[PDB]
């Protein structure tokens, strides 16, 4: 399994240190002018300046790279840094982007407010249907951007299918795989060109850092991403890379519990009288199931369910003793949130409708607490 | 008027659990009391926090410190100076807009303005901003922004910020000034007419060579809100631990800058009179073109400057035989740094731009630290006197 | 009743500024509202903080977490396991007192008991604590404390904590137990009758090999107050950053221990049936001397144990041709560690005490991590075939 | 002779992976090349590391900086000043030995010496060490150590270190000096004859009020080894992150101490001439007993000192109405702190020792920071002139 690989990453120890040191430094010394000049031309081994490359950050990069099966990986200050760099490194004025109609709030914001200002045409469309992608296609389409399962509805897209369309028609396929982690979803393995995550979520898993990572199938593309990063300036700080690498050491073990717990909570909720419906990709009733079952080796533990009214949703969210009312996901403890008024509050009403987000929906992120304790907490907030 | 040393040591805000040092909020998310209290914070209603990308208390304390020396309506911290530059430009500029920028800029700003902006349909001209008439001559009906570095990295070329600000204000353009080389102790672009002042905190502000970060300050509440809206989507964030270090570094900014200024001038004068040195580009020297603008618009000088040797081989012999100065890029550190712009910080700048910047293989850039100045001068002197 | 996994993920206490992760109070000192309020806090009156050596909120959060698994009146965090050991013993023992300690202990514990305590006028007898009668026989009118590790470092020798605690209760002596090797998931000494339970946090509790720290937990409020009073003067503090990392590490302690246990047992059994191996000392093996006491007193096992090679040359050959296991001291990390006690962790212990501990150039100690066991066995197997 | 400022900015030792800032070795253990190479390291042969309790690279960098200003054979870092004091005393003293210590000491040092040492069969007398004759009169055949704090916390009482060192040297006792209040910039006890100089690093050395730590330096390789042998068993360690912060703090130590010294003297003179102030105990004042000794044995003054108000009520009124000084214990921070010894730092000192120490409810201790001195003085003045 992946645990051994993550505990035994490639490369040398620094001064025989067992834990890899924190290179809390901005700059690096040169042995000579020639050696420094050589490093700026990409010749020889070594470092220059932490924005171009930091050993502690590179160590975390290598960890993600190996699990993704990439040619390379780039860490950023946030998921949004990885997202904006994995798109604006490639898209320019006159290009067209097709994006999933259902996305994290700030991704909607990026694609909807910023890209069109830079002359980039953007269409949000229902990517759970490959033919809708073929129809939205234009002669200037350079990229398709997917989340799958999507935030917050878990809507599934056919990554393999869309990848074939992209390869045939000369477009990059970019997949935000935050919700599932690289334990269970490896988009590069499905034909995607770029796979990215908010490391703030499962990969770090401890709710104490914000970070992003992007991984590219080709050496050229990862180099472009790092060239953009050098100029856009969204970096992972060395301390944060130390914590992300450290949190990643328990990643495969944490996901196993996340997946089993998310599944059990979802079923509990699904057969409860108070719950209209549960959107979990691992349920036989959920419309994305057959594709998700086939394209993923497991499931994350964040999903959405429907209450009968706003009052009922508020009442449930406000009477949990173990679950915490908070945005974010993928933390070791259970989080709960209300998309309409929180993570997706700023989404234009028209895109809101297309996503199917209403005041009755509540989103949960199941931690690794004992399941029966979290089922019990939900139970008393539902019935009592 | 309370001195700046005092202001930086006593920033406004409540203590947290009576802690003397401001804690490190190494957290991603924040808890809500109720769905209403959370919904409201997302609406901008009420006091509190949601998520560190949107606002982190440790970072916010550092932003308050900066906002207070700058005299701004607000400040935003970033993962790097480049994060601050991207967000202070691309937050306002859009396809069809025109930017006038100084022709002498930090190499990666050159790359940003030259490779990325045009790909986004932004028109860019690099102009000699030391001449206001040339800025006027480059102006177009669609000009939206002027971006300046003064003194410029690495040649110390001085631009008339005041004079340029008048033209921006008459014609509806934002004036954005990168004041990294001088620090906000000595250069306050918002007091000179700029709309935005920004810094690589990586340099003087932090001062200890152990953090990369950026900060941008705006004259107007609206502009700082727009910048932070961009930051939220573009994602260049200062990490809580890095904010804690920069705020800590900043506690000694005024006294460090006083020593930097005085050391830098003494080193420049020593070099200026040395047989081996052809020319010294320090804006505090009377021989420097633009000394008169610099002395009127600033209140001191940073300690990073450029000088000319007789040859490239002479520059290398100097650079490689120092025992106190360290050969490395960056600047504004407590210890003295030295580098060769032509093959290092500015090695990727396109040939025509490098020629217009005046960067040759004979040039050496020094960033003088806070060591005893006699030790620094004796180190340079022994290297210049080598067999 | 809430499960321990849930308990560790939901520590008691107020959030600071609504922060989800508990903040790192990297501060030395704290402000007072008024002279009266400062003065009151110095007298233990009212709620609040003064100075991090007396108490730091980040450190106290970690302390609360540990106090909960142990079932203690209170816990104290220190700069190291040795700080915990020194403070848990010398806070109580004074000139003329007598201490009985297990004869097989961590090397620096031996150094502490054998070099420093007798200089402070404290009499120390190291005796075989796996036999309760040898404890009774070694007793004196001035015996104030019994100190144990079980299973012991590095031989895993098991003592009957519960039987020894009865003797201590009867005779007016504190029982102090170093439970580092087992973690508080599996061994809770305060539940067996011990007065104090301590750990090198550097090991399983943190579990990520990147911090050094100690913790001590006491059955009574008066004893933990005494320990903290010693700590105020001796000055072995846990740093706020390290407390943040230990609390964070501890968030996964129960799942990590479960894997450590099952992994360790599988590796012990593989070695027990390999022809190159004379014996395996794992308290969870049916063939191990104190197995019955250990099954009864503990609810699982740590994954650090000792095995015997045929010669020094074979032991060396094994340790130096492993590709996954790392040659290094320490234990309880996420990754597998391996060490040669005779020349490393216990190199400094006097011949005298080494004879009685049964440590020889042929013993190798492994600390099995949470890697896939099949990878650890494959590494071991490959080295044993050269 | 290279200045101390330069020396601290340019410490000996190789760079790690060419990193300009020294990395933080947040690790517990270290890998061995072979069983022989590890065996060797346990015997003390070869270069390298084993385990962070025995030695950590980031902590050793901080130790070398301290060793370099002290002039020592080696230094050892601890989790606190109290860890440095414990390990500097109990590593040497054993049952039957006798210690002479100053009668005016930091509260917890009093607790250590009067509560813990006697329990270990060590005999202790607290003596007025400002009188060398009183030290000689308290000497016994078994005296093994004299421990001094000078100027003492909180009364600034001055001991003659040099004169007392002569007696220690003649009679085979170690002289241990706690030099926390003055910093190693201004007081170097190893140059005056001490065997051991120690500090709470939590104060001036780190300077930023965000770390608790201790350091002890010895004149002899054998003594520093014994101190470290004790440390490995007593377990008071400086954490790698804390060592990183202390080393970074120490980079500005000389300039910070220069401002502390000047500010502190100016505040003392202001208070000394103020109608509301009865007496000022600053060892830099001509009116202070022991000024002549302090001026001869130190090359400057710390900025923490004590003054006497007309009453407890007057003291409380002053302490509670300041806006730039912060009411809190500790000292040597960049910002100004103020404290009431009688009910705070020394509230736990036995009545007899407190009468000997001279501590009354009328005394206020101020630790003067690096704020502009006019701002600090104006803040004191407005509080002293309250309705
Ligand atoms: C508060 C944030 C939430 N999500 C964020 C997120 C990001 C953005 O990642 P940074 O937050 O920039 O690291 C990217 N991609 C996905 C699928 C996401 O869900 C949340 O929903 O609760
Ligand atoms: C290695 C870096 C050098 N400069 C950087 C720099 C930045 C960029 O700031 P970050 O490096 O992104 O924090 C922005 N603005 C100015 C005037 C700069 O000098 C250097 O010159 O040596
Ligand atoms: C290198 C250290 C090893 N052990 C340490 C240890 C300590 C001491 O704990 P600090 O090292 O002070 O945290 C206390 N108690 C026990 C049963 C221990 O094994 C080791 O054996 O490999
Ligand atoms: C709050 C602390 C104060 N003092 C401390 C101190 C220590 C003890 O050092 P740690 O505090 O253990 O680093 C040792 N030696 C001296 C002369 C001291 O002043 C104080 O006075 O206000």
């Amino acid at each position: 399994d992946i645990t051994t690989t993550l505990l035994h990453p490639k490369g040398d120890h620094v001064l025989h240190s067992h834990a890899y040191p924190i290179f809390q430094t901005s700059t690096f010394c040169f042995d000579s002018t020639q050696q420094g000049a050589d490093l700026f031309m990409g010749k020889g081994e070594g470092h220059i300046y932490s924005r171009l490359g930091n050993p502690t950050v590179e160590q975390f990069e290598e960890m993600v790279c190996s699990i993704e099966g990439a040619a390379g990986s780039a860490a950023f200050g946030s998921g949004m840094g990885a997202i904006s760099s994995s798109t604006l490194a490639f898209l320019q004025k006159g290009d067209h982007l097709i994006a999933g109609d259902t996305l994290y709030g700030c991704t909607v914001s990026l694609f909807t407010h910023w890209l069109p200002r830079f002359g980039i045409e953007v269409d949000l469309i229902d990517t759970s249907d490959v033919e809708k992608v073929k129809a939205a296609w234009k002669p200037n389409t350079k990229m398709v951007y997917l989340e799958s399962p999507a935030n917050p509805t878990c809507k599934v897209s056919d990554i393999k299918g869309i990848a074939v369309v992209c390869h045939e028609r000369g477009a990059r396929l970019v997949v935000d795989a935050t919700f599932t982690s690289p334990c269970f979803l490896k988009p590069l393995e499905l034909g995607a060109d770029i796979a990215l995550h908010s490391v703030s979520k499962y990969i770090n898993g401890h709710g104490d850092v914000i970070g992003g990572v992007s991984s590219a199938k080709t050496a050229e593309d990862i180099a472009t991403i790092k060239f953009y990063r050098k100029d856009a300036g969204s970096l992972m700080a060395p301390m944060d890379a130390f914590l992300c690498a450290r949190g990643m050491k328990t990643l495969p073990i944490r996901m196993q519990i996340h997946m089993e717990n998310g599944l059990k909570v979802a079923k509990f909720l699904e057969q409860h009288e108070k719950i209209v419906k549960v959107n979990h990709p691992g349920l036989e009733s959920f419309p994305g199931h057959d594709i998700a079952k086939k394209q993923m080796t497991g499931y994350g533990s964040t999903f959405l369910f429907e209450m009968k009214s706003f009052e009922a949703a508020k009442k449930l969210m406000e009477h949990l003793k173990v679950c915490t009312l908070a945005v974010s996901l993928g933390c070791v403890d259970t989080l709960i949130e209300h998309p309409a008024s929180m993570t997706h509050a700023a989404v234009p009403e028209n895109i809101m409708r297309k996503q199917g987000i209403t005041p009755e929906l509540v989103r949960i992120s199941v931690g690794i607490e004992n399941v029966d304790d979290i089922i019990a907490d939900l139970k008393q907030a539902l019935e009592l």
